[PDB]
């Protein structure tokens, strides 16, 4: 089982994980994101995503690292910093940070050596919505490019991890096609991160119009997402999800 | 599966929710400005509104008369303000027949036809029937043990007149089963679909869904229930009880669309 080393706190995906989303978009908007990852440490989640943007390097590193240097402090558990800045990524894993969550999959201009220096593990995540012949397909040689890019670059295979991008140019039918057909992207040997947390594409099929009426439909996507492959799954609702893994795992436990 | 619930097709092409409509003073609060009955309604209606494809209305040891005094009204009520199919959860063949009267179009009985009567009233009323297994007892084999009555319950019905396209069967989770027995029964689901007939699951908000996510209230246990209810359904469930219906409707939407794939 893959079994990731986030700068010292271990992550082993023996099991589907949960990354609790704590986003940090001043003293009460750290205060309110620490206080947020708290309460997903308590609800069981595996490791905490923190994100500070959507900016200027020096902006996403005043809200980022006050909350990674409190959350390191206040949990046991990895966190992640969500950004595709090299800069950031340095400074994050500084303060603590234990992995990065890239959506540019390292394509910014010195990521590949910010990180291969590092010793942390990476997301590599595809992001172009544009037409697409086969989105599988393309997804599946992005990602391919990418960890072999990362690879060349000095990074160790073990440390990556690999993300379909959902709702990142991506039009529900996309979505759907990614997600049914995720065994195929698990063949790359390399865990797979599912991210649908009140996502867009969950309100088109549910008719859930706000990201919090989207909390039933996005916890069967992960779940479903998790019985597809998924090692890792990026959810706001981490309670609910952990609910729905427990169950699950109890049942696919019966021989 | 076409079931016809007293002229409201139930068309189990594809999982569908059956909502659950308890009838009873302690399953609302009680601030004492409404009727248990009017409570009751509104909650089917709500239920309706969320997406049920059915309301399963139970009033139960409750004597025959207060369980009438409960589920008629609401059976009558309900059948005049929505479309929908509505079950009646009872055992009581006098519950039965007059429940059907006032427009119940299904018997959910807990006791698969088991009390005095109710195969015969059964068979008069061309209803579709909810054959549950209830017997926690120690069980060497409750997969096989539960198949077993169920095949036996379904001869039963047979034999009594019943059409084999108007049963239901369900294993009943909860019932005089333990934490094990029934992730056994769930995981093992597929064995039960094998009998030709529709079955239904129901795990909503249920003590073992409580231990299995370490959820002490019932209304903590709406994202283990969810989650039990969608593995029902991969594992052949075509009716699922819940008390959680919009959020059971949205589970099974996503599943759908992610099954719709070739
Ligand atoms: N690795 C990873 N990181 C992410 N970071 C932010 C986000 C947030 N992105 C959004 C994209 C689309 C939508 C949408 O509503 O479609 C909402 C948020 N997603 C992910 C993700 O899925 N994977
Ligand atoms: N067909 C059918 N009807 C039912 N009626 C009442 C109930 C309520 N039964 C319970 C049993 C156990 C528990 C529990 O918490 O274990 C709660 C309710 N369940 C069903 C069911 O599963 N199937």
């Amino acid at each position: 089982s893959p079994r990731l080393d986030c700068a010292g706190r271990i992550l082993t995906l023996d099991r589907p994980r949960v990354m609790g989303i704590v986003n940090v978009t001043t003293h009460t908007t750290v205060e309110a994101a620490v206080a947020h990852g708290l309460r997903l440490a308590e609800e069981g989640a595996d490791l905490l995503d923190i994100g500070g943007e959507s900016v200027p390097v020096e902006e996403e590193l005043r809200r980022v690292i006050p909350v990674i240097e409190r959350l390191v402090a206040q949990t046991a558990l990895p966190l992640s910093v969500d950004t595709f800045k090299p800069e950031v990524m340095r400074a994050a894993v500084a303060a603590g940070a234990g992995m990065i969550n890239d959506v540019q999959a390292l394509r910014q201009p010195g990521a590949l050596d910010a990180v291969a220096d590092l010793r942390v593990p990476v997301v590599l995540m595809h992001m172009p919505a544009p037409h697409y012949d086969d989105v599988v397909a393309e997804v599946h040689r992005f990602l391919v490019e990418r960890i072999f890019a990362a690879e060349m670059a000095g990074i160790d295979k073990r440390r990556l991890l690999i993300d379909p991008g959902f709702g990142f140019g991506k039009s529900t039918a996309d979505n759907v096609q990614l997600l049914a057909h995720l065994p195929r992207l698990c063949e790359l040997g390399v865990p797979v991160l599912a991210g649908l947390s009140r996502k867009r594409s969950i309100g088109e099929l549910t008719g859930r119009e706000l990201p919090e009426q989207r909390v039933a439909g996005s916890v069967a996507a992960h779940l479903l997402a998790a019985q597809r492959g998924a090692l890792l799954l990026r959810v706001h609702d981490v309670a609910a999800t952990v609910d729905a893994l427990t169950v699950w795992q109890a049942v696919q436990a019966v021989p």
